[PDB]
């Protein structure tokens, strides 16, 4: 069973931009994940928060709750939350970093990920399909 | 109506310094902002927190509560919260960034504002009057 | 009375950009400042020059000519004239720095102000209204 | 039909390192791409070269050969070949960047990709499976 | 009486590494601090949180609650929370900064502390005994 | 009609160096420019100042006076005058930046032009012939 | 006789953009240089490659084949090919660097040229006329 | 037995400052260190030099003289003497680095300890009591 | 005969600070320099300006008016006017750079002098005596 | 048996300067290394190319061809070619980097070697004798 | 009386260079400095040393020896010896820094002085005469 | 004859590491150099000191003692001793820089040598044979 954790501002998906983030809402996104996982023999729980400390605790406590991997979009936290980096290093599950947009075709600061060094890997730029790619890697491993 | 939001540590105005911040308290600051809005035909609501998450949520939900504009003093978050920047970008209201002190006459790191790129404008160094001036701009607009 | 000093290129306001600057000309900004000033118990005189030396001389001399404060738009000199910085520090009047545009949403070089540290505060982003705001601060003080 | 292109040194897959790269060889990687591609509806062709010019050439010419998208692992060239960047930009297919290793857990210079800004997206860190996730995104789109 | 405050991830001590952190748990740590305190004429209260906002709150409030000093290990927030810095500068109590590990023999970003400048001093690298040394300084002062 | 403008120190062509500049004077430079304009059918006025403010007024006022294009050598102002950059962006004439020497074979500070981003093009290293190539571009366009 | 050498990607002139490069193709560009050279009494040979080592072999060899000078557009290799720099420094012919676009109004990396310190001069911005200006310098010289 | 070692300028404690360094002298310092050692079962010797080479020799040699640990205050050499660093790494005793003042509250260059990465730990800012703290750690180990 | 040239803001000597600049006026400074000249056999003339242009012209012309040397205090222009630098380089007289205050004990930007590399030397920190020391050098040479 | 590889422009040895490279040819340099090899019972082969991708294949393939060791002068590629780095790390032979000039006594960019971290050692500044020194090392080893 | 102290390599004055340093030896420099002092009523001792430690002790102990001022040429230690900087801060005498050569006209690393901030001032460029300049300042003060 | 000079810590060769420096002592290294030289027609003497001062004096005096070249291992002084650099520049003998380890494969501060630019050349990475390589170059020269 896999936990999908989303950081700040991902609750406003749908309203926030046209041609930067796309049309799909946070709800439409979980329902996509539920299905991608389901076809593929993976159960999924999906969560979002705007609080660093709540994101950290979800990552700390995923192994205790019986999940066996995390798919994690930290939102803008990916560029500065060393506390989230220490949370992922301090816990045993594999973590896959996911982003809707290509961080390398926007502002300079988005190009640097403080969480990515502790993750299994990173997928980004594929809209909603980034999440799906992570689920296909998780299913095989 | 306009929402005035304040970041960490501004709850302690009055006792943090006397040559850095002034003597006016956060309570007196709101009362000033209420009277300024009111002379001028602007309903105000004034809020403060020490939590990045809570600041984010208040900027995010502000338009859904009926507010027409936000006046925003992120406190030290101004210099590192890309999550707060994204919050302001993800919502439709004009945001005016305000600071009591002149950011350019203190430590180097205060000189950089990560939220300011997404605001209508910035006002700083005037003490409580930076809030005043934000309200005059907003009434006119 | 207050002295309103404008740096290079601000003589070309109106014809220079539609969205960056606006359509309001230098002639109309001065008429707007005279009326903002007036209702309101502040006399203003309004000057523009393309010469660093002329701007410096006007800041150095304002106190001897009776003025009680300076509102100052250095134009692009704000990002390199340390001569102007030292001029404002060499004289006793409070100086308010003002910019039509939001300096933090344009080229990186525009984000750094060398005059700003010696100013009482800074206002930027609000078009002609940045000037109005500096005046409301000054009238109260 | 999708062109999978690989840069310098990936011909030595299987012999460079244990921990860093893993055991699968360039030949086993094309057959794995062959099968991941067929199983799911996609004809693939897989090329590798040690020459920057050759890579630039294969990406320029791909759409004229009737390919519909490029999967691209530039090898170390990802960190400095702006001529490859220009090549991907000068031509109309979507390019997905792919790497075997997690770039952000190795040397600092690995962390920056000059090709990434012109790609649809990037997937990295999943061993041979990074190529598979590239192919599932491409199949859907 | 002394407040001992801990930031993010210290709740996971015991499980996160062996020869980075060791095996002593947060729980065992507090009982160590109680005991070291007790020999030595000092009452301790020990607290831990994964939220910047709550660490900030407790440092702001420690003096109202009657503490005479803070011993503070911010966890990874030490590298980036300019809000915590400000919280420490905003309240009267001496703060001693403590870390289990030597920050200078680990990754580059762990070497810069944005809190240390407002602290009385820093002790780091002696594992749990870093806490003990802070308490020995506080008992003598 | 085209305006050829020269900034500080170019009045001293003749006696500054042998190897850096060569032996042609400003006077002989303008006579060369007059001949090169004539043969090819372009009226030229040639000017020089040591004053930043004067160069700026000249670039501001050129369209109004009836010139169609500016050939511009700002001298050392090239590496720092952002006010000259804005002068050039504030006016509709195309501007061609020119230099007698190859700015990239001298001091490091000479390599960066702050005026060049706003110019149609730049030509440097060809001695007096830089001005001529600028004239041959503009006669054609 | 002069050699005009063109680096990578310049073979796709015509389909890369409209506003960045314009419509004229590599074949139309060589035609133009043929004619411009003929109207000038200069013979020209025109070449293009995607390979660094091939560009290098042409500049090295040129003086052996009887050429008097080289007009050189390295494409993106102008921002990192120190081997090209060394090629131009190891041979006696004068080299003029040429670019279609104004490097200084594009991406930051485009603004540094590692070939330019070794060239007689640089002309950039003027589209296919950059090459015309280079030939006019050279005919005089 | 433990060897306390002290680098340049520390011989002048007492006259050098009152609130930067405080008033206690070198002599008074060794006396406090002997008392702190001697209730507590540690013999200590205490040494100071203005010469890098002499400090280097003392660290090299301490294990030969029978010492079990080094307490080390390199004075300014902490910010630049890699030879000291390599001395601490060339020998097997553990080294505690100690500083009377808080290195993070002073000049920029004082924040980088080149010796620290090789030490068990560091204690700074507690005046003379920094030495005490290093001793209690060492008594325990 | 020697020419002593003074840049911006030095005309306000007297009132600008007490412990930064001290109490002597520009007037009194030129008298002191008049006398220091004569005890020493040197005619002096003393000029101040606020315009970079005018300092530039004065330096360029000094030799034509009959002067044999220049003592120069460029004011804040020392940190940025590469045009001044070029002026000193384009003329044959020896130039001594002088500053009243110690540029190394003030803001970080004051420590870089762009004019110094072309001066015979620099004297800085000695108040009005900086000028005296320059004259003593020049009377010897 | 040892393989000695030379990168771009080392074929022009004899014509590039009298004081930078001196007068000995590539021809004379391979004769020279065949003799230093033969004197000391080392068999040698000597190759040179202008193409990054050829150097890379030669270093990748040397063990396959039965060489025991490489000596490698990358030419200008030592400063930017991470692809050559990875070729060296991908194959099991020891590589000694060699250069004719002292890199540290030329341009800044020449001081950094991106190859040398994966080489046994580096020798540079001894002209042709640099290759010889690398042979006497490989002999012993 | 004043103490003139000289750091490494200045014992070799006279055979290091012709156009950098001069031909005057260390013994001739002393004889000069003695005379310059005496004629003016100011006694002098002059010393030189190659050891940092020895220079430091000479600065530390100068007030104790009855001297009233120090004239200091630290030699290359000026660009890195913070221990010397601290030595100058630790003792009550005024210190004038002096350099034979113009530091701003050599290699970049020479342009930063770590001792200058603690000195009354700095004089450099004037050969032997920089010492003369320092003595005339000291005699008047 | 040739003088071989060793800096700090190199006396402890043998017990410092295995994998960084190996097992051979400074005693055994000097035996090794004695043989290498005598075998090869070269007198050698071999010195080591922990003091920057003493290394400088040995390099300064060497040409006076009749030696005719220096082999020089600065130890960690190679990364910061500009005083050593100037010693090597002030004396006429060719100096060769030698290190046991490859500086480019260790911590980042070791990659930069401030001495290397004044040296004939450098050899590093070959343990004890680095010295041998040095000797053979000098034998020829």
């Amino acid at each position: 069973m896999v936990l999908i954790l989303n950081g700040p501002n991902l609750n406003l998906l749908g309203r926030r931009e046209p041609e930067v983030y796309g049309r799909t809402t946070l709800e439409e996104l979980e329902a996509l994940c539920e299905a991608w996982g389901a076809e593929l023999g993976l159960g999924v729980v999906f969560r979002q928060t705007n609080y660093e400390g709540q994101l950290i605790e979800w990552v700390q406590q995923a192994h205790q709750e019986g999940f066996l991997a995390i798919v994690l979009n930290p939102g803008a936290l990916t560029h500065y939350s060393y506390a989230l980096l220490d949370a992922i290093r301090a816990q045993p599950l594999p973590v896959v970093e996911v982003h809707l947009t290509n961080l390398h075709a926007r502002e300079e600061f988005r190009r640097h990920s403080v969480t990515a060094p502790a993750c299994r890997g990173i997928v980004s730029g594929f809209g909603p399909l980034s999440y799906k790619l992570a689920l296909v890697y998780l299913a095989e491993t």
